[PDB]
């Protein structure tokens, strides 16, 4: 479709644990090592060629940054490119690991 759309922690889990969507973090790879939810693939300018050829376009894509904020203009490039399905996680990081701290995994 069109347009993306924001969910919560819950429900991306949710949607994760069904083998539904796939998780992408776009925060730096720092931070990303600090702690990122588990099966987050580290989404980059540098690795959407790979994401992208990995990835076809009706693959619904859930994407994560620090808060719930870039997430939505990175959602609205990846329709850009051609993907139909794509949702902003709100509350970002801090929210998944407030939620599910117990699926917090470190380092790339």
């Amino acid at each position: 479709m069109d347009q993306f759309e924001c969910i919560n922690v819950a429900d991306a889990h949710q949607k994760l644990q069904e083998k539904e969507a796939v998780l992408v973090d776009i925060r730096d790879p720092q931070s990303f090592a600090m702690g990122h939810a588990v099966q987050a693939f580290h989404l980059t300018n540098d690795t959407l060629g790979a994401f992208m050829r990995d990835n076809d376009f009706d693959t619904p894509v859930m994407v994560m940054c620090y808060h719930g904020n870039s997430s939505k203009g990175a959602a609205q490039y990846l329709l850009q490119q051609g993907y139909d399905v794509v949702y902003s996680i709100d509350g970002g990081f801090e929210a998944w690991q407030r939620q599910f701290p117990a699926e917090v995994a470190y380092g790339a």
